[PDB]
């Protein structure tokens, strides 16, 4: 049976007045978005920050991902070093060869349907690479920053100072007595179901490239998801602590939905934000070559 797409999560298109600061805006949409776990935010059309990464020196060794590693229960090691350009050439070549069509012509529903088929397939072993958890301290943030390590044009200063610049999000949690991370995706590269440390918010910006497909669960269903996950996880992993079990928490959203867990989806396109709410489980995969930046923040 083919994959059944979950219902779409909320998308907000704030006016320039509503777009003044993200913390106030997120607070206002909370009564709705908290009930879906994730939401998408489309900035005004004229809000277009420039890409400020040091592309000439951008080099990384992505992690290798075998889509059916869990159902299939011979080592592929992270030895291939890429540049942004060489990874993109590999990524586009992989996708165009896999689907036998230009990368921009593959429907998002088809990649989604094929991703979940491959995750459970025992006869077909598809292996991809993900440039995940690249620190913005290594080659700079995708957003312009007033660091002095790179030049900022006068038309770019407003983005260096914008509250929607992920480098300007509040990250200090209140108690008695962090930098954004970068993600260089390719088709089928993915992240498993998880929540954030300290049940923190997270905000995610797709700088460019093909969409990032998300799945989200509202926080009121967090314990229901955890029960389903442990009931259906392999018995060898069933008793592992949450922080370790999250390393293998691959699960088809339809399986969660069949067990009563509400799940929402979205395709995050270039230039759009995705916000995850406290204790909102989320997962996803990339439709193709793209570049994302993310940070956890607190209210
Ligand atoms: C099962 C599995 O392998 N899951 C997986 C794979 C790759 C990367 C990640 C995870 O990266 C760790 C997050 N990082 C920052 C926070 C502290 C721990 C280290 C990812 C988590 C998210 N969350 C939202 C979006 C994305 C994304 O766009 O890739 C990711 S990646 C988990
Ligand atoms: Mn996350």
């Amino acid at each position: 049976a083919e994959f059944v797409p979950p219902p779409e999560c909320p998308v907000f298109e704030p006016s320039w007045e509503e777009f003044t600061d993200p913390l106030s805006f997120i607070g206002r949409i909370r009564p709705l978005a908290e009930k879906t776990g994730i939401c998408k935010i489309r900035p005004p059309k004229d809000w277009q920050p420039p890409f400020a990464c040091e592309v000439k020196s951008f080099r990384f060794t992505p992690r290798v991902q075998r889509l059916n590693e869990l159902e299939a229960m011979g080592f592929e090691q992270a030895v291939r070093e890429y540049t942004l350009q060489s990874f993109g050439e590999m990524a586009d070549n992989f996708k165009s060869d896999y689907f036998n069509m230009p990368v921009h012509m593959v429907p998002t529903e088809l990649v989604e349907k094929e991703f979940w088929r491959l995750v459970s397939s025992i006869e077909e072993d598809v292996i991809v690479e993900y440039g995940a958890d690249i620190s913005s301290k290594d080659f700079g943030s995708g957003f312009p920053v007033k660091d002095g390590r790179r030049k900022i044009l006068p038309e770019e200063e407003e983005y260096a100072l914008s509250g929607w610049n992920l480098n300007n999000m509040p990250v200090l949690e209140q108690s008695v007595l962090k930098v954004p991370w970068l993600y260089v995706g390719m088709c089928f590269s993915s992240f498993c179901w998880h929540i954030e440390d300290h049940w923190s918010y997270s905000i995610n910006y797709l700088h460019w490239g093909e969409p990032k497909t998300w799945y989200g669960v509202p926080s009121h269903a967090a314990e229901q998801l955890e029960e389903v996950m442990r009931e259906l996880a392999p018995e060898l992993f069933e008793s592992q602590p949450d922080l370790l079990h999250q390393l293998v928490t691959i699960m088809n959203p339809n399986v969660l939905m069949e067990h009563g867990v509400p799940v929402y989806r979205t395709n995050q396109c270039a230039g759009e934000f995705v916000v995850t709410f406290p204790r909102a489980y989320h997962s996803g995969f990339n439709q193709g070559y793209n570049f994302a930046e993310a940070v956890n923040f607190c209210t």
